[PDB]
Parts: C-alpha cells; sequence; structure tokens
RNA sequence: ACGAGAACAUGCGCGACAUUCCGAAGAACGCUGAAGCG
C-alpha cells in the first residue's frame, strides 16, 4: 500500500459545518473594529449576574 | 412334647484420586454537515 501526503491548497473559503450555528445575540460584531467576538454563553451569563446587569 | 431349642448376614471399611469449561476470533464495513435560496 502506498502512502501520499495531500496538500489543500485553499483558493476559496472552506467552512467545515460543526452542526451548531449561533446568531447576533449569542456572539459579539464590533461593527466599527468590524471584529466577530466569539464567546461562550454561560462565561457570559455569570459574568452579567456577577456585575447585575 | 413340631429335625427340634436357642443363634442380628454381621464387623471394619469416605464413590474416591488426577483434571483451568478452555483454544482461535479488530464492534467494523460503507457513509463530505450537507442541499435549495429566499
Amino acid at each position: 500500500e502506498k502512502v501520499y501526503q495531500v496538500k489543500l491548497k485553499v483558493y476559496g473559503p472552506v467552512h467545515i459545518g460543526s452542526g451548531k450555528i449561533i446568531r447576533k445575540q449569542e456572539y459579539i460584531y464590533d461593527r466599527r473594529k468590524s471584529l466577530a467576538h466569539i464567546v461562550d454563553g454561560p462565561n457570559l451569563v455569570k459574568f452579567l449576574n456577577k456585575k447585575g446587569k
């Protein structure tokens, strides 16, 4: 059995899904900075509970 | 005034000794998190 090393050169963006979709409520979108902060829900909820927010 | 009268078919003695229910054996074969775009 022969073996080879596959080199996938990405000429177009590739999205292998994970079965999980989030909405703009779940994560952060700084439009002016144009950056999306992916956050985890439990930490945000506990932070808001600590801050009373 | 019975071929009769007594007279335990009895005594000591382990169904016991040696033994692997093991030997061989892939829970794996195929399987794009993807299709349409409203």
